[PDB]
This record gives C-alpha cells, structure tokens and sequence, in this order.
C-alpha cells in the first residue's frame, strides 16, 4: 500500500526507528518519501537484473533474495517479497542491519541527495506526536 506521512512516522516509531544509531525519526520518513513516495510495492529494476524493493528501495544484490540477483549476499537473510508486503516489519528489520555498516543512512541514495543536511524533523511535525 501507500502510507500518509504521520501513518508512516507512527509505524516507524512503534518499530523503534527514532534516533536509531543517531538517526532521528524524521530521517526515516524523508528517505521513505523520496525513495518510494511511501509505496511498499515500488520496485526499480537495474541493468544487472537486480531490483530495489519496497518503501526504502532495498537492493536484492546485497540484502534480500529474489532468485537470480548476482552474488546475492542476502545480508538481511530475507526473501525480497517480505519487502513488498504491506506489513512493513521486514524492511524495518533489514533497515536496522544496513544502517549498521560503515555507511549509515548514506546507504540510501534518496536520503543522501535529498534529506542529508536539512531540518529533517520537519517530516514528523503536525502529526499528533
């Protein structure tokens, strides 16, 4: 599905992504807006036969399984469908494992050229939280 801001912000809080590894909730929400405009079925297919899936556009060459992606490291140890469900749990659970490598949120392309540097906490304001 597609989430509203607040809905995504709240789904993101219950899941405990506020100030995760130094990342305020605002950052999670912002990366979600320019990565997929909050659609959990969003999918970009790359030249190497690899695809980016879900709300945070997680690449299957590294973190998940789809059945063909090249080296397919599957660092998160998850099937990529788990990332297309409307149940955001798996992309949340993988998100914490990605941010944890010497990359931080720089791992997200939309966050680095769009969110990095701005008052990102603006993304959870006016949400009754």
């Amino acid at each position: 599905k597609v989430f509203g801001r607040c809905e995504l912000a709240a789904a993101m809080k219950r899941h405990g992504l506020d100030n995760y590894r130094g990342y305020s909730l605002g950052n999670w929400v912002c990366a979600a807006k320019f990565e997929s405009n909050f659609n959990t079925q969003a999918t970009n297919r790359n030249t190497d036969g690899s695809t980016d899936y879900g709300i945070l556009q997680i690449n299957s060459r590294w973190w998940c399984n789809d059945g063909r992606t090249p080296g397919s490291r599957n660092l998160c140890n998850i099937p990529c469908s788990a990332l297309l469900s409307s149940d955001i749990t798996a992309s949340v659970n993988c998100a914490k494992k990605i941010v944890s490598d010497g990359n931080g949120m720089n791992a997200w392309v939309a966050w680095r050229n769009r969110c990095k540097g701005t008052d990102v906490q603006a993304w959870i304001r006016g949400c009754r939280l």
